[PDB]
């Protein structure tokens, strides 16, 4: 499925190339600006956990996620992931737990040693 296709076939977007964090366009976006650090950005998700159970949607709250990019808001693979981003992009991002939760998770839903997988649509992004 989706996260296999990006484990086996994404890039990985990491500085270290560590292949912590991989990725795959799925939805080309607009033109070729991505947001900058301290940007609010908001996006739209779905993540799953290796277990294939989905932990979470911004779809089923009828409202997006917004946060402010490059800030340690999100997980570390959410901020290196979000900056590489379109607006109208759609991506899959695979995030091995140094990227995300770590060893400690983060209770009740992420475990210990998590790799999680999101799908994510940029909808925006504006300086304040
Ligand atoms: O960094 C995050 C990431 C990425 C952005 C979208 C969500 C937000 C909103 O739930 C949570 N965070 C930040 C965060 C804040 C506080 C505690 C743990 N993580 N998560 S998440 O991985 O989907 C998530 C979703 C849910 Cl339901 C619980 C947790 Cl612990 C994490």
């Amino acid at each position: 499925g989706a996260p296999a296709t990006v484990t086996e076939q994404g890039e990985d977007i990491t500085s270290k190339k560590d292949r912590g964090v991989l990725k795959i366009v799925k939805r080309v976006g607009n033109g070729e600006e991505t947001p900058m650090i301290g940007d609010k950005v908001y996006v739209h998700y779905k993540g799953k956990l290796s277990n294939g159970k989905k932990f979470d949607s911004s779809h089923d709250r009828n409202e997006p996620f917004v946060f402010s990019l490059g800030k340690g808001q999100v997980i570390k693979a959410w901020d290196i992931g979000v900056a590489t981003m379109k607006k109208g992009e759609i991506c899959h991002l695979l995030c091995k737990p140094e990227y995300a939760y770590g060893s400690a998770g983060s209770l009740p839903k992420i475990p210990s040693n998590a790799t999680l997988f999101f799908e994510i649509e940029l909808l925006d992004f504006k300086g304040e």
